[PDB]
């Protein structure tokens, strides 16, 4: 008598449950892995028109790299089969003319099959380039330019923020575009370092050794961005994403506010079988406590 | 023939550990503690101009990997820590450092003016706390670079001596070159402590589907191995940019092998807090014992044969 299910964007998910973006989803093996697994959903890598590395409580990438925008335009018109699951486009331009121009060609194929575009406003490698979305004259630009030239609705990836003054500002922004109908919280925590003890080396090349943190360093920064942006923007979808590595990881995400769940270290650690564990480890925690969907509780975390 | 002493600051110190600020230095009979551990030095509790009795409890809780704090400046006042410094502290047993964090740079400055003498004569040495993320409606004030700028010309006015500075964490470059583009403007700050905690994390109990402390909602700020590579990346990117200062790192150590990565990405002293928080001064002997093990299976005679040498790829 229970389900997973969630109903948003016009769309019957499953579950809550995709990979994150950059995650097993850049070669078509890897998208067709996802379309076959368990999971809810899938999104492809960012596109535009040692870089990895394993940690004892999550990882580290300087990724930076993408087939390019058309072959990910090409697999979501006549490539993803879309009886499966629905699928995300995820696009990250290094202007707002690049992230434009893509979307003026994902139009009509987002019209004509259904496919759901993220753009993500938050990438902590681009070489000279500040997440865009710490800068909120950028992301208000970004987001104008977006809103103008795509008709469709549309959802942002975010930083990780701090502050509620920093919260409280990148809402307000959100808040006045209408087609941005979901918010993704959050992108790896920007620039950490790893040195290892033998080599007294940085683990990865790029950048000095600096790269985005994920996995078990970011949850309660995750969940925080969940519930401040969830609290803020009533009138969007909150998808959460950092750190989620069990079933009662996802529960958590879900009572801070996430409709959709989104994993990333853990999924490339452990590959697709995850969903299977997951779905069932979300379910065994909505047994235990007598719900039967999770609009009982997204969202219904409690003060003490 | 090994040693870890560090000489900064015109003083001699032991070994680079010291708590840090806000763990298990309010009262006297933890200043007592830590004079008495084997730690290189001790630094007081972020102290107020006036006594506060903090935010409700609970306002503490550990994490798996760490903690979450939304203390809110409990603190026995300015006037206490003042005469700890001048009266109290053992100076032969180690140096010391007293943390200031009133609510506005004026608050600040006028704790300085009394400082000042008290630092002249027993040598005590400022930290500057521009990094409270559980200040009621007052953001990280570093996280202001024009606020920043403003407290540092208002305490270089008011404080004759050099002063260190601690720091939130920054996540991207350009905040990086900002905050040591103003940092470098000031001779006055001769030491940066990297890093403060990770504002406003969130931790929600799985059994009973609530926050686990009562302020704010239950934001407050991450302590412990969830800060580990962020604080490394502070230390190193600050090490870069301000040649002319020192670092203090701060953030995830609980080994020794923390501590030698903190020191190899640049940090003078190092700093311990949800650690100190959970074991207690004996964790010091622990430190020491541990740090000294890697060096000597390395070869290192001295902690500036590999301060600030973490290699490249
Ligand atoms: C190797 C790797 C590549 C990633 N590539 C992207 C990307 O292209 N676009 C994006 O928005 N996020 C990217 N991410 C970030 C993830 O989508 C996710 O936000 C982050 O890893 C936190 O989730 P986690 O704790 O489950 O890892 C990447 C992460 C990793 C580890
Ligand atoms: C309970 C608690 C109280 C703290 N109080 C202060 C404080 O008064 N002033 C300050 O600068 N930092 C304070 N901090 C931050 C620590 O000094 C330190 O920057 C942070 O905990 C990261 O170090 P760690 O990973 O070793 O815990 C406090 C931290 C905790 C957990
Ligand atoms: C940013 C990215 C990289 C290549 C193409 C598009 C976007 C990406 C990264 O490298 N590391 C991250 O942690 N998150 C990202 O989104
Ligand atoms: C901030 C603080 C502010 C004024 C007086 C004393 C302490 C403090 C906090 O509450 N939590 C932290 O993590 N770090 C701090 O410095």
């Amino acid at each position: 008598s229970m389900s997973l299910q969630v109903g948003i964007l016009g769309n019957t998910f499953a579950n809550p449950f995709m990979n994150a973006a950059g995650v097993m989803c850049s070669t078509e093996e890897e998208l067709a892995a996802m379309t076959e697994s368990t999971s809810g959903s899938l999104i492809t890598k960012s596109c535009t028109p040692p870089r990895y590395y394993t940690l004892p409580l999550g990882s580290i990438n300087s990724m930076g790299p993408n087939k390019g925008f058309d072959f990910y335009l090409a697999y979501s018109a006549r490539h993803h089969d879309y009886s499966r699951k629905p699928l995300f486009i995820s696009i990250s331009g290094f202007s707002a003319e690049e992230n434009a121009e893509m979307c003026k060609r994902l139009a009509p194929v987002a019209a004509e099959k259904g496919v759901i575009l993220e753009l993500n406003l938050s990438c902590p490698n681009v070489p000279g380039k500040p997440q865009v979305a710490y800068d909120f004259d950028a992301m208000r630009r970004y987001l104008a330019a977006i809103s103008e030239a795509y008709p469709h609705p549309f959802g942002v990836k975010m930083p990780p923020y701090f502050d509620f003054a920093h919260f409280d500002a990148a809402a307000e922004i959100l808040n006045q575009f209408p087609k941005v109908q979901f918010i993704t919280c959050i992108n790896s925590i920007g620039n950490g370092l790893v040195i290892d003890v033998e080599t007294e080396s940085v683990v990865i090349k790029p950048k000095q050794g600096f790269g985005g943190l994920g996995g078990r360093y970011v949850f309660p920064t995750a969940l925080a961005n969940v519930n401040a942006f969830y609290r803020r923007c009533p009138g969007k979808l909150i998808f959460g994403c950092g750190g989620v590595y069990t079933g009662e990881d996802a529960f958590l995400h879900v009572l801070a506010g996430a409709s959709m769940v989104q994993v990333g270290t853990a999924l490339h650690e452990e590959g697709a079988a995850i969903f299977e564990r997951l779905t069932a480890e979300l379910l065994d925690v909505m047994a235990k406590k007598g719900y039967k969907a999770l609009d009982e509780f997204r969202g219904k975390v409690k003060a003490m």
